[PDB]
């Protein structure tokens, strides 16, 4: 079929990477995943509402909080019907369904409720105070605006056609030796590791470092074949003591098959702990890499794999076991202690990660020990849903299937809403699975499908990863071409326009970025102008936003920053005349910067900011939109009528390290128009500013310039560019005498303001607090799938200081108070210190 392969070279281009290219294969697991996806995929377009699916209505089963409700009229909501140029103003419930708005609009005085100059649509049996777009209109005190109009073809989501057991020998492998093109000692290390579990260790004799080295050796491991588990690697490491390359390859196959026979693995060097270290594929760079040959003896030879009591101070140690942090280490005696007693750790859910942690996997009869106690699983499978819990399952820590099944059983209970939450760690917690099908992988294919939204950044969060991940690429395409070939033509075409778009975008990013002025800004528009014409598409979605259709360029406006990486400001007119106002979507493009690592902070922001949400908390932050394209290069969300700290300071000063305190206030009554709004911009600074003064400090990015703090017109402050501290990595967050003055304190002093500030403060850090556990894992996990060399372990249990774990609620209390005073006590020390480093040398 032609019209089958035509489709396959776009497939190609939506991906970034040919899935059928073999090149980089030892064995079929690839094309053994691409065909065992075809069922899930065909099972979900086929049970998905084509209705329902058509118009993505986003929705939330979350409480409406305080806050949102406060601003009610009273049990009113003043929705706005359009049509042409016709406007009416309706009175309706909060707990009103939007078919009964039709009821009360066909009778009051077949068609579906779009809200205005977006691709959202109001539709289902859900209260209007549910839609997600209803609750962010009350947050921002806009009006609520719907242009009645047709639903969408649902038939324009068209889909185009379609024994191991019982050999008791000790495991071995021939080493026959190692090979590097270009150029002392050099020893290969072979690991059978089970999930950072090193179950044996063997290593070569020391050799001249030369271009060739070989051996001949059969190492032979303490562990019998039998004892060898499902999701068993073998790593293989060359050290000269330091540590320069890797591989790794899994004992058994895709089809419970033990390996055999002759491998030349390609090997992955070492740069300057992390998912890259874990990887199954091989480095693809074959002129240049370094290579190992080994043999795994072909045999036969098919090798297929198929209560009581407890005393006082038992459980009182079991009980200080299972209430402890996700990195507090176990010792050999708490994992004794924990297995010994694992019918009484199953009744506790929070046990599990640590009980699963004692398990000897290098020992058959244990591992078949720990099936029994899976079968007996019900407190598990019956206890509410907890995400931290979940994803301790899903971390490096866990190679076996069945206990990573467990906690992807937890995430199917997960509505749409919460799927979004966690979609970016959940699409990198991928890379920390043995196998390239997985019920992890599964569930994000049926999630894709079953909701455009979910689909949307399903496909960039993929995308982004192929773009820059050689260790991971070949896995994600193939959860890509699964996603591709079921979410329908109408999303086909809208990844294509998109595409299309952003590579034309990054092409002129690089070219402005060569050549670093009057000679600059002209090409830029001359390069801009040649897109407009006819080749780039009228419009496209916004990949940050997909509700957006960003059309034509405001060429005018469009211009090159002056920045040391040269980006882009881009501006785009709404391609909807639907759109209640004529304001632009403001994108910056932009090389350098580590785009991924902000992607992961942003996210961890929009979890903050919903375990505040749970505790009637709005600490007002701006966690603006961020999609990575490629490698040190992506796409920002301009945040409108905003400023620099250091702008302001050099407005009224001047390049120069010489901070006035009275700066700030008089910028926000500046532009204030009314001193109602100046009074609302303090309370929006005061609350936007504990906000990223907690979040900051808890993730440990609170040391930061005055050029990476912004403030919009309207008070909200904001951090921007994460990924330049962690791209290259005292105070412990920003609360300089310019904020403290807008607060109504000047030196050591105390006003209505600041103990408003230090209460929400509390309040704020004592909510993040009882999230221990998942802010924990969140952050560990980020650390080791997009943050380069910031790993180490140390780097990772920074955040149990910042969480003052073990410490008392009044105890914590006190803790971040001083922290709030070591920010008085430095005043404008760091900031100048970051002037005198960063701005001069
Ligand atoms: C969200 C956001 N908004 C605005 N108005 N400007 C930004 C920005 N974000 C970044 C940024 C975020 N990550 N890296 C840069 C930025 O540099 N700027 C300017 C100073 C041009």
């Amino acid at each position: 079929s032609e019209e089958s392969q035509a489709f396959q070279r776009q497939l190609t281009a939506l991906i970034g990477y040919d899935v059928t290219d073999v090149s980089n294969v030892h064995d079929d697991e690839l094309e053994f995943t691409r065909r065992g996806l075809v069922t899930p995929r065909m099972a979900e377009v086929a049970s998905r509402d084509p209705k329902l699916y058509a118009m993505h209505p986003w929705v939330t089963s979350k409480p409406l909080p305080e806050y949102l409700w406060k601003k009610i009229a009273n049990n009113c909501i003043f929705i706005v019907i359009h049509r042409s140029t016709t406007s009416q103003t309706i009175k309706v419930s909060p707990d009103d369904t939007p078919g009964a708005i039709l009821q009360s609009f066909f009778t009051k005085m077949d068609f579906v409720l779009r809200v205005c100059g977006r691709d959202e649509y109001l539709v289902g049996e859900t209260p209007i105070k549910n839609f997600q777009w209803v609750r962010h209109c009350l947050k921002n005190g806009e009006e609520i605006h719907v242009v009645l109009d047709t639903p969408p073809d649902p038939a324009l989501d068209e889909v185009r056609k379609e024994s191991l057991w019982d050999c008791d020998r000790k495991f071995r492998v021939k080493i026959r030796g190692i090979d590097i093109p270009v150029l002392l000692t050099v020893f290969v290390e072979a690991n059978i590791q089970h999930g950072q579990q090193v179950l044996c260790q063997r290593r070569t004799s020391p050799k001249p470092f030369t271009e060739e080295v070989l051996w001949n050796v059969w190492l032979e491991f303490s562990i019998k074949i039998k004892d060898l588990p499902k999701g068993a690697l073998l790593n293989l490491q060359i050290y000269c003591v330091q540590l320069l390359y890797y591989v790794n390859l899994l004992l058994i196959d895709h089809r419970f098959l033990l390996r055999r026979g002759e491998y030349v693995l390609h090997m992955w060097q070492i740069s300057g702990f992390n998912a890259d270290k874990l990887t199954s594929a091989t480095n693809p760079d074959k002129e240049n890499s370094m290579s190992i040959s080994i043999l795994l003896d072909n045999y036969c030879h098919p090798i297929a794999l198929p209560r009581a009591e407890m005393p006082n101070q038992l459980r009182k140690q079991l009980e200080a076991i299972i209430a402890t942090d996700p990195l507090n280490p176990l010792t050999a005696e708490d994992k004794e202690l924990l297995w010994h007693f694992r019918y009484e750790s199953l009744k506790h859910p929070k046990a599990y990660p640590k009980l699963f942690s004692s398990v000897k996997w290098g020992q058959q009869e244990i591992v078949a020990k720990t099936y029994q106690l899976l079968a007996r699983r019900e407190v598990w499978d019956q206890s509410a849903l907890d995400v931290g819990l979940t994803m301790q399952l899903l971390d490096c820590n866990f190679s076996d299937e069945n206990v990573r099944a467990i906690a992807v059983q937890k995430l199917e209970s997960l509505e749409d809403d919460d799927v979004l939450h966690y979609l970016l760690q959940l699409v990198q917690a991928v890379k920390f699975e043995p196998y390239h099908d997985s019920a992890l992988a599964r569930f994000l294919l049926k999630r894709g499908l079953r909701n455009k939204r979910i689909g949307h950044f399903l496909f960039w969060f993929l995308r982004s990863e192929i773009a820059q991940s050689r260790h991971y690429q070949q896995r994600f395409a193939v959860i890509l071409e699964a996603y591709l070939r079921g979410c329908g033509t109408a999303m086909l075409h809208d990844f294509t326009q998109q595409v299309q778009v952003i590579e034309m975008l990054q092409k002129v990013t690089l070219d402005i970025k060569s050549l670093s002025s009057s000679q600059v800004i002209s090409q830029l528009k001359q390069k801009l102008e040649n897109l407009q014409n006819s080749q780039l598409p009228e419009s496209f979605r916004v990949p940050y936003d997909p509700g957006l259709k960003a059309g034509a360029l405001a060429i005018e406006k469009c211009k090159v920053m002056a920045s040391k990486k040269k980006p882009l400001w881009l501006e785009f007119k709404c391609a909807d005349p639907t759109a209640l106002s004529n304001e632009t979507i403001g994108i910056i493009f932009k090389h350098g910067d580590d785009l991924r690592q902000d992607m992961l902070i942003l996210q961890i922001l929009r979890i903050m900011e919903s375990i505040w949400e749970t505790e009637s908390l709005d600490l007002c932050l701006l966690p603006y939109g961020c999609i990575s394209t490629g490698d040190k290069i992506g796409m920002i969300e301009i945040v409108k009528d905003a400023t620099t700290i250091a702008k302001i300071q050099q407005s009224t000063v001047g390049n120069t390290g010489a901070f006035k305190d009275e700066v700030l206030n008089h910028w926000l009554k500046e532009k204030s128009p009314t001193e109602e709004k100046f009074q609302a911009a303090v309370e929006r600074f005061v609350y936007s500013c504990a906000g990223y003064c907690v979040a900051t400090f808890v993730l440990g990015i609170g040391d930061r310039h005055n050029d990476n703090i912004m403030i919009t017109e309207t008070g909200n402050l904001f951090h921007i560019d994460f990924g330049h501290i962690l791209g290259n990595y005292r105070v412990p967050f920003v609360l300089t005498p310019d904020f403290l003055f807008v607060m109504g304190t000047s030196g050591k002093k105390t006003s209505p303001h600041f103990q408003k500030f230090q209460d929400i403060c509390v309040k704020a850090y004592l909510a993040l607090r009882h999230h221990t556990n998942l802010l924990i894992i969140l952050f560990s996990m980020m650390l080791m799938t997009g943050m380069p060399q910031l790993t180490s372990k140390e780097d990772i249990e920074y955040i149990r200081d910042a969480l003052t774990v073990g410490k008392n609620e009044e105890d914590a209390k006190k803790y971040f108070l001083d922290q709030i005073e070591v920010c008085r006590d430095k005043g404008w020390t760091v900031q100048f210190n970051w002037f005198l480093h960063l701005v001069l040398g």
